[PDB]
């Protein structure tokens, strides 16, 4: 279905979306809420949908992240942006808050371009 798994460069935790429209990292691979599906918005926008469960990843403007169904809701478009060797940030249009995987396995939002949580992989399932 050229699905992907969002992946933290730092600690290699995967960004999980649960059924309950939480959002946390996982280190289990396989666990059926980390992967997705990348869609095209156009210019240069996307939304990334979770496929098991069909929920969107948005970042709050109170830097909090959740899922949603509807793709109308805002802080569901994001920039994937490239930095170099296969790594990129994840950068939500709305606010410009950057998504943020921490090392306890919490994810947020931040605008701190040097925060190490806000680096990822974009893997093929």
């Amino acid at each position: 279905h050229h699905e992907v798994l969002l992946r933290s460069t730092e600690t290699g935790q995967y960004l999980r979306i649960n059924p309950d429209g939480t959002v946390d990292g996982t280190r289990d691979r396989s666990d059926p809420g980390i992967q997705y599906q990348i869609s095209p918005e156009g210019n240069g926008e996307v939304l990334l949908r979770s496929t098991e469960t069909g929920q969107y990843l948005r970042i709050n403007p109170d830097g909090t992240v959740d899922g949603t169904r509807d793709r109308s809701d805002p802080g569901i478009q994001y920039q994937i942006s490239p930095e170099g060797n296969g790594e990129v940030l994840l950068r939500s249009t709305e606010t410009g808050q950057y998504l943020r995987i921490n090392p306890d396995g919490t994810v947020d939002g931040t605008r701190d371009r040097s925060d190490p949580g806000i680096q990822y992989q974009i893997s093929p399932e």
